[PDB]
């Protein structure tokens, strides 16, 4: 039950990268990825015998919704001088019936996702710009543990479903700050380790 949807949710915030540049870093990808939400890691190919990595690296996010926008944007893109490839890892199926479940239940609530929210932007300013679109439900940006200073990313929960997708498709990649936002809708409900029969 609330194992196997945990399970899911760790493939569901990772990112294979192929086709890397040989002389590109860690830091390269870094750079590349953090506007999609904060990189909890990258796990990066090593050849001991010959030395520098084998061109392919899985990114991985602390939520699946930056590695979705990650997925939909930056495939094909440019780094380096050579054209990476973005996708899921191999072992994505047979995990796949819940990730759809997951999906489902995302479709009964009207949440959407943003990332690349300036440091300088709180809560209450984010809910102000996309309150446009309609009336917002909530809007909660992630939050650092340590420090009260938000991770810049967050969710935003709508009471209708156009308002939902309107916000989207006018927001991706919208000039706030310095920073081009990052929005999606969300690819799972409101916690997802639930399931309440
Ligand atoms: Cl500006």
């Amino acid at each position: 039950g609330a194992a196997q949807r945990q399970r899911a949710l760790a493939i569901m915030c990772r990112v294979y990268v192929g086709s890397i540049y040989y002389e590109l870093g860690e830091d390269t990808i870094r750079q590349a990825f953090a506007p999609f939400g904060p990189i909890k890691s990258i796990d990066m190919s090593w050849d001991s015998v010959t030395m520098k990595h084998k061109g392919f690296a899985f990114v991985e996010y602390e939520v699946p919704e930056a590695a979705q926008l990650a997925l939909e944007q930056m495939n094909s893109v440019m780094l380096g001088g050579r054209n990476i490839k973005v996708g899921r890892p191999s072992n994505i199926g047979q995990a796949q019936p819940i990730i759809d479940q997951l999906a489902e239940e995302a479709r009964a609530f009207n949440r959407i996702y943003v990332a690349s929210v300036h440091q300088d932007l709180s809560d209450d300013d984010i809910k102000s710009v996309f309150e446009a679109f309609g009336k917002i439900k909530s809007c909660t940006l992630a939050r650092d543990p340590t420090t009260g200073k938000h991770k810049g990313y967050g969710f935003i929960e709508y009471e209708k479903a156009q308002s939902s997708q309107d916000a989207v498709s006018s927001m991706n990649l919208f000039d706030l700050g310095g920073q081009y936002l990052r929005v999606g809708k969300a690819v799972t409900p409101p916690m997802p380790l639930l399931t309440p029969a």
